[PDB]
DNA sequence: CAAGGCACATGACAACGGTGTTCAGTGCCGCGTTGCCCGATACCCCCTACCCGTAGTTGACTGGCATCCGGGCGCCGGGTCGCC
């Protein structure tokens, strides 16, 4: 990397390469927006739907949970939770609540 | 002419009429919370073409590789040699 660059001075190939693990701010504050629009969407709903939802997908930690994992804690069905994700994803389904999500993908 | 005797109706007397109520029970027929039964997918198993580490190869075969310049200036600073 400290190779003259084909110049003599002032130059070093190792100041011609731009890295990766460098965060874009763009993409970090996009991201931000779009993690509170989620947020406030989520909010939107039922607080058990929010909460059910939130746990499922993993919306407070990393890694989400599965379907009987969401009930223990909630004291719930395997079944159960499986049937309230489903009108979950049908009412965010609904244009209402998309339009506001449609551009962050 | 006054008193005593018989009709019809009359102050109460309950019990039917008929309807809308008090409990009360149990459903009737609309909305909800969890039983199925599976189906798939993560976790053990064996071996094997290849990757990676180590062991030898008995004519002899005994000192490399250098650098090499047109700064240029200028000073500091000390070391080495000279003076004596």
């Amino acid at each position: 990397l400290h190779t003259p660059l084909g110049e003599d001075g002032d130059s070093e190939f190792g100041d011609l390469i731009e890295d990766s693990e460098a965060v874009v701010p763009a993409d970090a504050v996009s991201f931000t927006l779009l993690q509170e629009q989620l947020h406030s969407v989520l909010d939107t709903l039922s607080e058990r739907e929010a909460g059910v939802v939130s746990m499922r997908f993993g919306l407070t930690d990393g890694q989400p949970k599965t379907l009987d994992e969401i009930g223990k804690v909630y004291g719930v069905t395997r079944e159960r939770i499986r049937q309230i994700e489903s009108k979950t994803m049908s009412k965010l389904r609904h244009p209402s609540r998309s339009q506001v999500l449609r551009d962050y993908l």
